[PDB]
């Protein structure tokens, strides 16, 4: 069966059987804890039908993890305004971080993946050697010891939480290569699953798609594992629309090149090929 | 129905649809990517039935977490060996840890959940107050803020790998709360399925048991994740004959006083109430 059926059945899980649980930022959720679902990366791009997802965003926010960049206006100078808000003075002023410039959102993702261990200063310094590049290292592991079970770049970093403006959604993922095919399982700590899991789930995919093409293997599957999966009370109306539309099969994904570190892979490289979404559903998001 | 139809169901899938993989140990197993289960800890406790769990182990072994210890002496004194092997010699001096007091594992599990990010010496060092207690952060934010979606304890470090004698197997678990209950999910990334699984389920329900005493909740569900779940070569047979047996209605865990911080806890707190196992099943670890 199709792969978004289980995104949906995730969804309506949640409307039938949720607990209503309270949160952060004062929305109201009903909530699940504990949930995983497998897409299959082989000759498809699991990239959302049943509505038109902002492909734009995904493709250009995990190529500002990559380059190890936590600062949330270096994603809007591409049109991508989805870490403003929790980048903002309002926010970060909130979170008594009155001291660091806007759009500094601390040593989140970009700055883990790529000098996990690090003395953090701040958005614009300079950290070339420092820490662990768990990025490069799972790449180096893939290539040269492929059944090695510790394949993991891991986000979550109990010693910087602290400064950080949010911490990590996507806390950890694992790599795994059997019979020539690279997967990859994200632990997701908390899924907003109308705004940010489809979202993480075609980023992972593509991750594990550029990681594949630099590896010489071939995309298999994500599997994506939920710790609270909630859907904020003002997504309830749109959601339940989205779940009456019958998915699309999935689009492909294209790499228009031979690109041989992940560091080069630019925005131009890529080709999201018979993408015919729902349209748009729109969703505020909860700060 | 009964929670451990889950387990035996998880061996079975690696049994017919598992593929082979060659790995560290040098044993070989059939390999699976990415599975779940859930264990209800209402009015019971998933110590498996269809062979005797060796229970004063998996309870041993979590004090000794709690301690901080990486000692794997430290638990063998208490007639628990189950570390003595990744401690040893031999297997020390293959990793290079030619000058390391046998014993030393190095900063796993007991220094990374009450001391990550302090600068790890040798396992007979005081820690006190160094790094973050992450164990104690976890009970605090459960008691002030129960619907926070952070509450995560963290083994992995990823600048402190190269000195562990292995890298946590239990790599993250999360706590969540709704509806009186404090619920836990573990990321394994690499689950052995005929000797580390059944100890890592009860292990984790234990430390939900303990944890929901300490906060005035009740048990819920112990969501188990794995990312590399397998059996070794040498668990076939075994395994196969325990997955001919029926289990027996799960045992109670009794806490016998009213214990009032993680640290006082001891083994005599602790009852298992009518446990009905199969017998013991010999199976050989991997080293
Ligand atoms: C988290 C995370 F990280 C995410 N996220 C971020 C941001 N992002 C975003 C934003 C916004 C958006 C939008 O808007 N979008 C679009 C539509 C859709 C499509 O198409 O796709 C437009 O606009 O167009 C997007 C994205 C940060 N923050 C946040 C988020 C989300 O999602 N949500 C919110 N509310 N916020 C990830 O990654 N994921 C997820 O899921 N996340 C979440 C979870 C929760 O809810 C939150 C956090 O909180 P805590 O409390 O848990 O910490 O988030
Ligand atoms: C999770 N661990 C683990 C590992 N290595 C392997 N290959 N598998 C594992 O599960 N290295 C580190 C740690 C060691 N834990 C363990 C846990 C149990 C046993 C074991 O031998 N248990 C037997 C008998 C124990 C007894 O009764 O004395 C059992 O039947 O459970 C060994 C190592
Ligand atoms: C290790 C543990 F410590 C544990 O708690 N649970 C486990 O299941 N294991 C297993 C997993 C694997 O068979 C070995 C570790 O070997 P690597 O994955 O590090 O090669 O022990």
């Amino acid at each position: 069966r199709h792969g978004e059926l289980q995104y949906l059945r995730q969804v309506e899980h949640i409307l039938r059987c949720g607990f209503k649980k309270e949160d952060r930022t004062g929305t109201g959720t009903l909530s699940v804890f504990g949930m995983q679902a497998r897409y299959s990366l082989r000759d498809e791009f699991p990239l959302l039908t049943t509505k038109r997802v902002f492909w734009k965003g995904v493709l250009e926010e995990l190529l500002w993890f990559i380059k190890g960049s936590t600062n949330a206006k270096e994603l809007s100078s591409k049109g991508v305004r989805i870490w403003d808000a929790n980048g903002s003075r309002d926010f970060l002023d909130s979170l008594g971080f009155s001291a660091r410039q806007e759009g500094d959102l601390g040593p989140v993702y970009g700055f883990q993946w790529r000098h996990f261990g690090a003395e953090y200063k701040d958005m614009d310094s300079d950290y070339s050697g420092q820490g662990v590049d768990q990025l490069q290292k799972v790449i180096d592991t893939i290539k040269t010891n492929p059944d090695d079970r510790r394949i993991i770049m891991c986000a979550w970093n109990p010693k910087d939480l602290p400064l950080m403006a949010l911490p990590p959604c996507h806390a950890l993922c694992q790599f795994y290569v059997v019979n020539g095919e690279l997967s990859c399982q994200l632990y997701q700590r908390s899924g907003d699953m109308g705004l940010g899991v489809p979202f993480n789930i075609a980023s992972y995919a593509l991750l594990t798609y550029m990681i594949a093409h630099i590896t010489g293997l071939q995309p298999g599957d994500f599997v994506h594992t939920l710790g609270d999966a909630h859907i904020y009370l003002n997504h309830i109306e749109p959601l339940k629309i989205q779940l009456q539309r019958e998915p699309r099969p999935f689009p492909k994904l294209k790499i228009l090149r031979k690109v041989e570190t992940i560091d080069d892979f630019k925005v131009e490289d890529f080709q999201i090929e018979g993408y015919n979404p729902h349209p748009t559903i729109k969703m505020e998001m909860a700060v």
